[PDB]
């Protein structure tokens, strides 16, 4: 069907607006600390400490299999990144301080992409 179509084009509009999010955000870690999934060969209690994981590779491997509905569930990985290191590491950390650095670096480019997402729908 044409309606299921025009789903579709916005489902694609949505992630290539998303991909464009999620490079300008993987900016803000130049350093890499959050690229891939924690190792649990060399962290091995890191399930008993973070339930749900994740990382901009994981994010980006849901991105490009338009797993994304919405901004909305995009905004929820990229919150569990900042908050799963937050707990995991302590605050005197080179991990906890960049977590908050891309926390506020990436809040800025969250809001004008909630902004492009509303306006152009």
């Amino acid at each position: 069907s044409m309606e299921q179509v025009a789903m579709e084009l916005r489902l694609t509009e949505l992630t290539r607006l998303l991909r464009s999010v999620l490079d300008q955000l993987q900016d803000k870690d130049p350093a890499r600390i959050f690229a891939q999934p924690v190792s649990l060969k060399e962290v091995p209690d890191y399930l008993d400490h973070i339930k749900h994981p994740m990382d901009f590779a994981t994010m980006r491997k849901r991105l490009e299999a338009q797993g994304y509905k919405n901004l909305h569930e995009f905004e929820e990985d990229f919150d569990l990144i900042i908050d799963n290191c937050m707990k995991y590491n302590a605050r005197d950390t080179v991990f906890y301080r960049a977590a908050v650095r891309l926390r506020d670096q990436g809040g800025v480019v969250l809001r004008q992409a909630r902004r492009e997402v509303d306006s152009i729908g």
